[PDB]
């Protein structure tokens, strides 16, 4: 594939295997890839519009911001920005046209649909570690996400009760490494501060505030962001909340010569905890500076993006909203991994949205099956195929074991029943399977096999995953829900054995080793992640194990039918 897919390709039937001419004038950040891609005369043409490089070629340069054309030939190569992260980007696509030495002839002009586009580290839990940061950065700058807003709930010098106090050394130098990592991502490091539990509208507040930027500003960063949300009382203000702002815009965003995005996120930030008698929103939308940003997570807490419901808040806002998705976000529902697709926003309305970015997993790694397929939605949402792109996700983090992957992920999609009612398919590969045999037995033998099948394939995927080193932390994030997954793998197994149930003694010897099982599966539940929130490992939960549960409860009825036996049917 090309992940994100450009606006337009031109593909001919040729294949090809030099001289610099921009190196000096082009993005560094640019430069510095295709030397690291060159190890290794024809030209290579490299440049920003503008730049004597690519003079001849500006006419085919989008005029798009991050815009940027690209062209291989037999004669030449050429990647010519419309700006300096355009560049940036051209390589981002020639990095992955390049396969074994050799290029396809190709003509590709391409820009993003959506303005800002990435990922709100904006979570409840244990923030990732400088490690994950690292790769995370370097991740975005592959897939053309150009926004990082840093804001972990529980950092204590980004939300209460610290949010006043510099970083001390250890931290920000840390924080200062993952801005520069960023910059030569063409990442925006946005940091975002937490005030409003506890904030005074006052001029001591407002100056602390102005002085905490001042400092992160120090560490470099260039962006920053005011989020209101989770808050009671006065915080809760959207008169005092938009003066606070337009003063940041005033006296700081417009004082510096370079900061790039100034957002906000709402105390109502989604419609379903919008008082409808208020006039929260409309406040904020007529009183804000139009170039600050408002965030907004759709009609509910956690919900997809509709046109009816972008349309409601920017009707409001008076402008287009900056999106903050919640999912993959497990922070509720911490027994469970989110390792599915990512689906259910329009692909309309790129227009209608200045921002998009996800909140993600307090599992790193994890999360970046999500992160690639949000950043493929938001840069070409028109083209976005939800299926391809999750199976390329999983195929980029983990190519030494990629169908193990995209196994363990197809059933570890759902969230359960929750207090936010947003879940996600799962399984539905054997979900025909499964109904139309549960349904015969209370059976096709294709039906059998298929769930035969799957249990094998779960089994194979849990032990090849566990042993697998070219991810390691993907590999410790996960294998506590993949112990968990090969233990229901096995009972169902166990159950399938039950139901060809050959003899009684066979029988009384699989329901002996189906309890056991239930057992060391409540063990792990009971002994890893024991979070205070949603203690456990939960796996499998949407069709896999009801139909093992009910499998197992039909057959054992049957027995007892059969021997006038009392066993035990139940299954927890
Ligand atoms: C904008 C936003 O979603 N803010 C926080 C947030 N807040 C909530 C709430 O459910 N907040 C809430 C809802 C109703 C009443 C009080 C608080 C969910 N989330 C996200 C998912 O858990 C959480 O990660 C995030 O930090």
């Amino acid at each position: 594939s090309l992940q994100p897919p450009p606006q337009q390709l031109i593909v001919q039937n040729k294949t090809i295997d030099y001289q610099l001419n921009g190196g000096e004038e082009a993005n560094p950040h640019a430069v510095k890839v295709l030397k690291e891609l060159l190890s290794g005369g024809m030209l290579i043409s490299i440049g920003e519009k503008g730049d004597k490089s690519v003079r001849k070629y500006s006419r085919q340069i989008p005029d798009h911001k991050e815009g940027y054309y690209l062209s291989v030939n037999e004669k030449e190569i050429v990647l010519a920005g419309n700006d300096e992260r355009g560049t940036y980007y051209a390589l981002q696509t020639f990095a992955q046209l390049l396969k074994d030495g050799k290029l396809p002839e190709v003509e590709i002009k391409d820009y993003p649909s959506v303005r800002y586009r990435g990922v709100v580290e904006g979570f409840y839990g244990t923030p990732w570690s400088h490690q994950a940061r690292l790769s995370q950065l370097k991740f975005y700058g592959k897939n053309k996400m150009n926004t990082y807003i840093y804001g972990p709930k529980d950092d204590p010098y980004h939300s209460a009760p610290n949010w006043r106090l510099p970083y001390p050394d250890k931290e920000a130098a840390q924080l200062q490494e993952l801005v520069a990592v960023a910059n030569e991502n063409e990442v925006d490091f946005v940091w975002a501060i937490h005030p409003g539990q506890d904030i005074k509208w006052n001029k001591e507040d407002r100056d602390l505030l102005l002085a905490k930027f001042e400092k992160m500003y120090q560490l470099g960063v260039r962006s920053f962001a005011v989020f209101f949300d989770d808050i009671s009382g006065e915080g809760t203000n959207p008169q005092k909340q938009a003066e606070l702002l337009n003063y940041i815009d005033e006296k700081f965003a417009q004082v510096k010569p370079d900061i790039n995005q100034l957002v906000m996120c709402p105390t109502e930030y989604n419609k379903s905890w919008s008082n409808p008698n208020g006039n929260y929103l409309t406040t904020l939308g007529d009183k804000l500076n139009p170039s600050i940003q408002i965030m907004w997570t759709g009609d509910r807490v956690i919900s997809d993006i509709t046109r009816d419901g972008i349309s409601w808040i920017n009707e409001r806002i008076k402008r287009p909203a900056y999106i903050w998705w919640n999912f993959p976000v497990s922070d509720y529902v911490r027994d469970h991994l989110l390792l599915g697709p990512v689906y259910g926003n329009d692909t309309t309305i790129a227009k209608e949205m200045s921002g998009f970015v996800t909140n993600p997993m307090e599992h790193a790694e994890s999360s970046k099956i999500a992160i690639y397929s949000v950043a493929s939605y938001a840069w070409n949402p028109a083209k976005y195929d939800t299926w391809q792109t999750w199976k390329d996700a999983i195929r980029t983090i983990l190519p030494s074991a990629a169908e193990e992957l995209e196994c363990f992920a197809m059933h570890n999609s759902d969230l359960g029943p929750n207090g936010h009612g947003y879940r996600r398919e799962e399984s539905m590969d054997i979900q025909p399977a499964a109904e139309r045999f549960l349904k015969a037995f209370k059976y096709d033998k294709a039906d059998f096999e298929t769930l035969q099948y799957t249990f094998e394939r779960m089994k194979e995927s849990a032990d090849i995953l566990l042993m697998n080193t070219e991810n390691k932390p993907l590999i410790v994030e996960i294998t506590p829900w993949v112990h968990q997954f090969k233990l229901t793998a096995e009972m169902g197994e166990e159950v399938l054995k039950m139901v060809e149930g050959r003899n009684e003694s066979y029988f009384l010897r699989k329901y002996n080793h189906v309890k056991a099982l239930q057992q060391q599966m409540f063990y792990i539940d009971q002994t890893s992640n024991q979070n205070p929130y949603q203690p456990g490992v939960k796996t499998a939960t949407r069709v896999i194990k009801p139909l093992i549960d009910r499998t197992f409860a039909t057959v054992v009825k049957f027995f007892n039918q059969k021997f006038n036996a009392h066993l035990d049917a139940t299954t927890d």
